[PDB]
């Protein structure tokens, strides 16, 4: 094992910390202090060699909960690993305050930029499912010198259009609010800009929960915009795969990953 340290930052709660030594936590122990940490709370697994990089998990969940398993800590190992700092972001659920997302990014961004200047020589983002929305919206509507470095995303939400968005997440995130007017104002996809990050994307084309077109138009206008994208759609393998062993090409996208992040 490659990871030293867990230390949690409860965002909303005078970025109170705690810290543990990850050679003393077995996996039971840590996914009580994920599970039991309040909502708004990072955890940053450190390295033993880090190479100054960073990466902040945003889950998936539905806007229900936030997967900090499969989507969350089971990712630890593999992120220390190759020396990058490796962060799981419990958010907050939006419960129908649609700019909820955009707060929790920015102030999660800024305060690992404050407290760990010396992993942040590239700061990126992840998100998954509904969690690839913040991860996205990251990337495009933050002020450029708030963006993130790098953007990983695994079968994103990209937008809150009809065409595109996932109706529960969507009315979770404006409860009855939600106009098709605001659909610009809150659609990533819909502001891919110069100062947009270089992107991961990966999903399956059998994906049921969120149409892959959600990644594959992403890429594409980003493509457009003169972005680097690296894009794996598999055939199979539904929607919230994550870290799973059942994911019949898990080596396959994680060395897509892996290869990904070393030309970074």
């Amino acid at each position: 094992s490659h990871m030293k340290k867990l230390i949690c930052i409860s965002l909303y709660e005078d970025l109170s910390m705690t810290t543990y030594d990850l050679s003393k936590v077995d996996n039971a122990e840590l996914i009580g202090i994920v599970e039991n940490a309040s909502e708004g709370t990072l955890f940053v697994f450190t390295c033993d060699r880090p190479n100054g990089s960073s990466v902040i998990m945003c889950p998936g969940g539905g806007f229900l909960k936030t997967n900090l398993e499969n989507e969350g800590i089971d990712f630890a190992e593999w992120f220390t690993k190759l020396g990058i700092t490796y962060i799981v972001f419990k958010y907050r659920m939006p419960h129908g305050n649609p700019d909820v997302p955009e707060q929790d990014t920015r102030l999660a961004l800024k305060v690992v930029r404050e407290k760990f200047p010396e992993f942040c020589d590239k700061l990126g983002v992840m998100g998954a499912s509904i969690g690839g929305y913040l991860a996205t919206f990251s990337a495009t509507l933050l002020p450029d010198d708030e963006k993130p470095d790098f953007q990983i995303l695994m079968y994103p939400v990209v937008s809150v259009d009809d065409r595109l968005t996932h109706f529960p997440c969507r009315e979770r995130m404006f409860g009855h609010s939600y106009s098709p007017d605001k659909m610009e104002q809150y659609s990533p996809i819909e502001h891919i800009t110069s100062g947009t990050p270089a992107a991961f994307i990966v999903a399956a084309a059998d994906d049921a929960v969120v149409s892959p077109l959600n990644g594959i138009m992403y890429a594409a206008r980003l493509q457009k915009a003169d972005i680097p994208i690296s894009l794996h759609i598999y055939p199979a393998g539904g929607h919230g795969f994550g870290y799973n062993d059942s994911f019949v090409y898990k080596q396959e996208w994680l060395q897509e990953l892996g290869e990904w992040l070393a030309k970074l």
